[PDB]
């Protein structure tokens, strides 16, 4: 967005120079924009050498404490940082930076300029969403014309391609109950052996997840995990004759709820 941090955020530098009093840093994030960080500020005891802490080159996440634009100058603290406060930006970051390997891996197959890109969805993206990655996850979750309008229609094609090679899969997911019984002195005892066995069974189509939860006699619910409806609907319908079924043989009464005709 703008040229300079915000007062207050919490961001990532590497160890530009160091000496005496304090160390120069480069925020890895404001493109040549470069700070200060005073020795005052490296631990919440006065140090004895502040190699002890930082070194050339070496990455780390400051609090801006003050800044001044006009200027150029950015003083930065280390002390105030508490072990979530890091993370929580390392991983934002950590974060943006794949959603960036992705668009960079975007002008490489699209054969284009990095600069010629990044101003065209980086931007447009990073602005519409609050971050690229989520747009690129949800593009990957919802489909990928949820980008469509909002970036260059030329753009998706490779989109799609790479995001779902990359990022991760997305799952649907469905419940279901059963009003299964089963009269006999161990009519549990199959019940159960009668889900086991149906549920290792659906269980190894990689892609899919069942799992029967009881809750209270005489039901007890499926929670199937396909890859999409269209898989779930049928994974049900297996699981529906394979205990109908097996409980049948054992003289038992499996039905599942939801016909209404």
């Amino acid at each position: 967005a703008r040229e300079y941090p915000e007062e207050g955020e919490f961001v990532v530098a590497t160890v530009k120079r160091i000496h005496n009093y304090g160390a120069f840093l480069e925020l890895d994030e404001y493109p040549g924009k470069e700070a200060f960080m005073h020795i005052s500020e490296v631990a919440s005891t006065w140090v004895r050498n502040i190699r002890d802490y930082l070194k050339e080159g070496q990455k780390v996440v400051a609090k801006v404490i003050r800044v001044d634009p006009r200027k150029g100058h950015i003083d930065l603290s280390l002390r105030r940082v508490t072990q979530q406060q890091r993370k929580a930006k390392l991983q934002e970051f950590k974060r943006a930076q794949k959603a960036e390997n992705l668009l960079k891996l975007a002008a490489e197959k699209l054969g284009k300029d990095f600069e010629t890109a990044w101003r065209e969805v980086w931007v447009p993206l990073e602005e519409e969403w609050g971050e690229v990655y989520a747009a690129f996850e949800d593009a990957a979750k919802d489909g990928i014309d949820v980008l469509k309008g909002h970036v260059p229609d030329e753009w998706l094609p490779v989109l799609k391609e790479i995001i779902d090679n990359y990022v991760e899969v997305p799952t649907v997911t469905i419940d279901a109950e059963f009003e299964i019984t089963v009269p006999k002195p161990n009519g549990v005892e199959i019940i159960k052996e009668a889900l086991i066995r149906a549920r290792d069974r659906a269980n190894k189509e990689k892609d899919v997840e069942v799992k029967f939860t009881y809750l209270g006699a005489p039901r007890y619910r499926i929670d199937i995990t396909a890859p999409d409806y269209y898989k779930a609907e049928e994974v049900l319908e297996s699981i529906a004759e394979e205990i109908l079924r097996v409980i049948k043989e054992a003289g038992g009464e499996a039905t599942l709820l939801r016909k209404e005709k």
